[PDB]
């Protein structure tokens, strides 16, 4: 799981 | 913005 | 699953 | 914008 | 910002 | 688990 | 601007 | 996937 | 502008 | 994943 | 600006 | 993971 913002 | 899972 | 915005 | 799954 | 797990 | 801000 | 993934 | 703007 | 996928 | 702006 | 991961 | 600004 990865989120980049 | 990116989300991956 | 991937979302790019 | 792209979504793929 | 990034979160990965 | 990693978060960078 | 470029995004690639 | 690539977008150039 | 170009998008390819 | 890469974004250049 | 660049982000890559 | 790398960000340059």
């Amino acid at each position: 799981y990865v989120v980049f913002l």
